DNA sequence: CCTTATGTGATGGACCCTATACGCGGCCGCCCTGGAGAATCCCGGTGCCGAGGCCGCTCAATTGGTCGTAGCAAGCTC
């Protein structure tokens, strides 16, 4: 389980990895930072939302 | 005047002691070696929404005619 919260900086460092294959099982994140990240959940694909 | 051998009185020199290079070692400038890592490079690799292409159509660019006076050609002259 991944939790994408933080500022920018560590944000991204959580992001950095995301692209391997199945570097992580499930990936939790808030409305907030989905209205902020798009670009970063809409990259990759998320099976079961 | 001839004729021994040295007085006269300094500039020229050897010396005392000074202070020094450096044996072994360190701070340091520096070559460079060295790592960690903090950026920056280029190539995907993708999903978005605008560039630009296509069509409907209208109004203004184009046309043929007319009128007339602004630019042109001497060319005089100062």
């Amino acid at each position: 389980v991944l939790t994408y919260y933080g500022s920018p900086q560590q944000r991204k460092e959580k992001r950095k990895g995301w692209n391997k294959p199945d570097a992580f099982h499930v990936c939790i994140v808030s409305y907030q930072l989905v209205v902020q990240d798009q670009h970063s959940f809409k990259r990759k694909r998320w099976q079961y939302m």
